């Protein structure tokens, strides 16, 4: 590593290059970041469960280890993530008698564990993904349901976005989501984006996921999507990338370890993402990987739990993939 180039030495005029972690993997995976990042995203500790398990129970330790690492090296964070369908305690939608409450009271509920979560962390994260994968995933709704639009309403995007801004007026506001490239999603992305921002919402960017496969989707698909998002007028941000070496269909547990196939065609693969991300320098200003070395992945258990893979630039013991090279040769 000692000649080594820097992914955010090489990417410094570009965008910043960040990583997912948590009070473990800062641990496991300290020198990597160290070496190579200049953003940090918590995987899971800044998420609803892991913030406000309990009504009027914080539990920011976690947070705190995280954003004391990032700031003792110069490092930016990333807040993720305030409103999603996902990891969310029950507690937030039900009342004494564990019936649904009012969209009123939810609401209240909302706008308070906002302000006590981004004012904490004011002057310390830049940005927040404010609404997390709102946006169907199939179907031809527009929205996919949730407890926060069954009770609130359809609006509850525009309140969430407007509770952050007063929390933090300085912070970047993101709308967050993952198969963001496919076209009936990604115009379903841009449809909802474009009528908050219609309306004046403080939404300033759109967080492209990117939990990406060796296929797809396709170049076309990334620079179409680029290309749509960006006529919005807002900042984008790469948030969670990661290519994984099996596609949707395919759900195989035996695999040991990735074919030379497999790992020719990801260096080819992360080399033609990040040419056409550094083409699109001047709309793209931060690529987040969902973690930074094979050692770690939630994709070891998701979609097939118990199984193996290996998505990133750097592999278990930490070494650079021929992804790695062909990523920082662009
Ligand atoms: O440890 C796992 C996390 O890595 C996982 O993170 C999510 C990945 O999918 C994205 O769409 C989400 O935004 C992101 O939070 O969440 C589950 C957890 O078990
Ligand atoms: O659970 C979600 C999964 O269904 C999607 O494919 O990727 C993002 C995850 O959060
Ligand atoms: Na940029």
């Amino acid at each position: 590593n000692s000649s080594l180039p820097s992914l955010r030495d090489v990417f410094a005029n570009d965008f910043r290059i960040g990583a997912a972690v948590n009070p473990v993997t800062i641990e496991m995976q300290k020198q990597l970041l160290i070496d190579h990042v200049n953003s940090i995203t918590a995987e899971n500790h800044m998420k609803f469960e892991h913030l406000q398990p309990e009504e009027g129970k914080f539990t920011f330790q976690e947070a705190d280890r995280i954003v004391d690492f990032a700031c003792s090296h110069r490092m930016a964070v990333r807040g993720h993530t305030l409103v999603w369908h996902n990891q969310t305690p029950d507690w937030v939608f039900q009342d004494g008698q564990g019936h649904f409450v009012s969209r009123d009271v939810l609401l209240e509920r909302m706008k308070c564990h906002i302000s006590t979560v981004v004012r904490r962390y004011k002057g310390k994260i830049y940005c927040w993904d404010v609404i997390n994968e709102a946006v169907a995933d199939e179907g031809n709704e527009l929205l996919r349901p949730s407890k926060w639009r069954q009770i609130i309403g359809d609006d509850f995007m525009e309140q969430a976005f407007l509770y952050a801004y007063e929390a933090d007026p300085d912070a970047l506001l993101f709308y967050n989501d993952y198969n963001e490239c496919f076209p009936e999603k990604r115009e379903k992305i841009f449809a909802l984006v474009k009528s908050l921002r219609d309306k004046g919402i403080p939404i300033h960017g759109i967080g492209m996921q990117a939990h990406w496969s060796l296929t797809r989707p396709s170049l076309d698909e990334i620079r179409a999507a680029i290309e749509r998002y960006a006529s919005l007028g807002v900042v984008l941000h790469i948030t969670e990338l990661d290519v994984s070496m099996f596609e949707f269909h395919d759900r195989r547990t035996d695999l040991a370890a990735p074919t030379s196939e497999m790992i020719e065609r990801q260096a080819e693969r992360y080399g033609q993402i990040f040419a056409l991300f550094k083409e699109y320098r001047d709309v793209i200003q931060s690529v987040t990987f969902w973690g930074i070395a094979d050692d770690h992945t939630w994709l070891d258990n998701f979609p097939v739990h118990g199984r193996k893979n290996w998505p990133l630039l750097f592999d278990e013991q930490h070494k650079p993939k021929p992804a790695f090279w062909r990523a920082v040769s662009v």
